[PDB]
């Protein structure tokens, strides 16, 4: 674990999650992007889906934080909400498995998800919304806490939560709308070990609409 | 559709230059076409594509205008952007609406007057990739519809805004292109007078943008 913290120190972790339904949401293109960022020097990835985690882990050698995102009709929890998802991700080749650690309505308790991960041997990453979710994660022996779910229960990333997780002594991953290299740099000096970035890198439709909105507004 | 129609159609628009890095797992015509399809869904009104086969493959899949180019590394010359009229002929037959070319006054296999004239003869609009103001003045003298700041500094890190002002105050149909890496830099391009702005690395070069992020997170992580 201290090996992983030293390996990920000062690193940008690349979230390869194309927008759903896109021409780019294809396992072919996800793997190629995975090979591509590793060739460019990325030290770690966040991959969504058991098949994709399996596919990318057979093509690259850098660590994978695995997830399965499901939008349920009965719950607001999305990030790996079932113990069966934990088991498939581990057999797919993920090193860290992230899950929703909020105290919200859930098909399975957050305590039960966390112990399913530990049962595999994978490290656990807790995607949190508040500081209290990090304390809960720490009480359960969770190796990583992240600011992934802050604001999703907003446009600027939440620096105060990554500072507080760092002021507590947690292994803190800043994640959520760190959209420029300057914003991801201030996360590290905010205390993060690493920072995870997705939309600004692997969601072309999103970054495109960021540009047109600002060029079009000027053109009026 | 005449030139001012394109100018009204492209006013305030971001033109997405889809040119993955050479040798990448991503430098594939499939993945290019996918990106072309996807940015058109997101509302992009124009593209820049490189290579006759890509222009062919993209023009069959989208309906937005394509600015065609051919990039060649010549052993005898520093010019890379469409230096041959045979490249001009394939680009027009590939479906290009606009064809861009190097408009610098450097050593080249075929004269620049001929390339600009070969493009016009096709019916496609012509765009001059310029590095200096006089390269733009030359382009306008030849009946060239579009001048761009594409090559300023490549003959630097901040965009060359003074050239877009000069091209725009001369009355050219000015295309801002080069190092507009953030939506704010592209908004300042339009207010500098550009009709449109072309953005490439920050959108369709994953290896480049990745290295932009690690460069800043790792430099911070030296503490
Ligand atoms: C809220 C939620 O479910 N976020 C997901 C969790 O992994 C991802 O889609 C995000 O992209 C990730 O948090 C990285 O943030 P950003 O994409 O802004 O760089
Ligand atoms: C100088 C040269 O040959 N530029 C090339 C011309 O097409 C491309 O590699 C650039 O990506 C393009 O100009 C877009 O610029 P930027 O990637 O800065 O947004």
């Amino acid at each position: 674990i201290e090996e992983l913290k030293r390996f990920l120190n000062g690193q940008t972790v690349v979230s390869i999650q194309p927008v759903t339904g896109s021409p780019l949401d294809k396992t072919d293109f996800i793997v190629a992007m995975a090979i591509a960022v590793e060739q460019a020097g990325a030290k770690a990835l966040r991959i969504e889906g058991v098949s994709n985690v399996a596919a990318v882990s057979a093509a690259v050698t850098i660590p994978i934080i695995g997830i399965v995102k499901r939008d349920l009709p009965d719950s607001p929890v999305r990030i790996t909400p079932f113990v069966s998802d934990v088991d498939g991700l581990a057999n797919a080749g993920a090193t860290v498995i992230a899950f929703d650690a909020t105290n919200r309505t859930r098909p399975e308790s957050r305590e039960r998800i966390a112990q399913a991960i530990k049962n595999t041997g994978c490290f656990a990453m807790a995607d949190c919304s508040t500081f209290e979710d990090g304390l809960w994660a720490n009480s359960q022996g969770v190796e990583i806490v992240g600011s992934t779910l802050s604001g999703y229960v907003p446009t600027v990333p939440d620096f105060q939560l990554v500072k507080a997780f760092s002021e507590a002594g947690f292994f803190t991953m800043a994640e959520g709308r760190y959209n420029t290299p300057e914003l991801a740099a201030k996360a590290i000096e905010s205390g993060a070990v690493a920072v995870t970035v997705g939309s600004a890198l692997t969601r072309l439709e999103v970054v495109t609409q960021w540009f047109n909105n600002a060029t079009q507004a000027a053109g009026e």
